[PDB]
């Protein structure tokens, strides 16, 4: 039986090459999860086609009909046999699925235009001149709406109410919103991501600060699934093998433009 | 019943208290992994006994008698029930017990006596007038054997034929090493005991470069364990409520010398 993979265009995890028109099948795609794919179907030698999610979400469960929505959900649902994309591990997610060992580690960030007078977490919570929000039904904004830190408690309050709304649908509508908006909108999202987009041009938006946190990437299969611990397997040898870093130097740094 | 803990006598991890000998049981030791044995108890609600590893060892097999030494022998033949230390997971050892997500992220890194001029895994590797080595029997010693990179793998064809022996027996003993070489030589250790050794009295060392490779910690149990389940999500909930970051700081800087 052929694999269903089921990812997120998400660069530069994941995103159609540019002559896709004339492709088909995985061929259509490109990216740093494209690559680990193809690894770990080597090695647990399995057939793969690659789908994207549906409603282009990471995975949240809807606190009213308690449905799971994006990748998770079509694990959950037996939509798909596994999913390989950014998704972060976390606990309302272990308890419905199977996460491998991370594949990378990372940290919510900051991301500022560049220029702005904001250098940490805190320094956004002294003041209400400068905006900030997250992306939609991820871990980030689950971050702060569970926080107990004074500054991190504080910031969701201001995110929760504010008008108009400071969370986006995708990243690139984040990052958008923080080029155009003149240094008055700053941009939390994961470390890896704030990375990437700082080795892209226009080159005008950087990190700063530590992260707010420390959390994985791992690939997820449905709970009592027969391909979890070949994955967890794989994704460890790959580690060891020095072949997610070799990755990871690929998209981020050699193809940067700055 | 209670549950065996197996771990092992490294700063600022796991210690003897001043007056132990005036202690008994757990109260004996002090440390992050003491104090993260406690949670995971508390959380997953059992009653647990903390033994140092037989051994002094982390876990190794040996080719020929096929026999596990140190903690992860101790768990492959039912001496314990758990082990909580700095133990790295890595994809020999989750072959026969299992791993928690990592409670905490590293890497290999590289320890000189300040002054040193070295500042990279690559500067080891094209001198000789400074000697270097690792922990002896562990995961980091393992990282250079296997390796099949360039640069490490002439680090390791170096190592392995030094004479006198570079490796060490305990971390202790590789930072006594680095302190009296008079800069002749640099220690090879993960990234946070590198750290923590960085804020100790007499502030001789520093820790130069990025990391090797990148790897974490995780509690392990004997497969098919029935603390399995419950400890992995005791871990994702404790690094979510932020007790992890706490407790790095309590142990690393909160008592800093430097
Ligand atoms: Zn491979
Ligand atoms: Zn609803
Ligand atoms: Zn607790």
């Amino acid at each position: 039986k052929t694999v269903v993979v089921t990812t997120i265009l998400e660069s530069p995890y994941v995103m159609m090459k540019k002559n896709h028109e004339m492709l088909e099948g995985n061929e259509r795609y490109e990216g740093y999860c494209v690559d680990l794919a193809a690894e770990i179907a080597k090695h647990c030698g399995f057939k793969y086609k690659l789908t994207i999610v549906g409603d282009g979400k990471y995975g949240a469960r809807d606190a009213d009909t308690k449905i799971w929505n994006g990748m998770v959900g079509e694990l959950v649902y037996g939509k798909a046999d596994i999913a390989i994309a950014p998704l972060t591990i976390t606990l309302v997610r272990e308890e419905v699925i199977d996460f491998s060992k991370p594949f990378m580690s990372l940290g919510i960030s900051i991301m500022i235009k560049k220029g702005t007078p904001i250098e940490s977490a805190e320094d956004l919570s002294k003041q209400t001149e400068i905006a900030y929000g997250t992306l939609d039904s991820g871990s980030t904004k689950e971050f702060f709406r569970r926080s107990k830190i004074a500054v991190f408690d504080k910031m969701w309050t201001y995110m929760r109410s504010a008008e108009p709304s400071v969370f986006v649908r995708t990243t690139a509508e984040g990052v958008a919103r923080v080029r155009k908006s003149k240094g008055k909108y700053a941009y939390l999202l994961e470390s890896t991501m704030n990375e990437y987009i700082e080795q892209r041009k226009p080159c005008d938006t950087m990190k700063v600060g530590g992260n707010l946190d420390s959390k994985g990437y791992g690939i997820a299969t449905p709970k009592g699934s027969s391909l979890g611990n070949a994955v967890n397997l794989a994704v460890l040898k790959l580690n060891e093998q020095g072949l997610l870093d070799k990755l990871k130097n690929k998209w981020w740094y050699d193809k940067g433009e700055c």
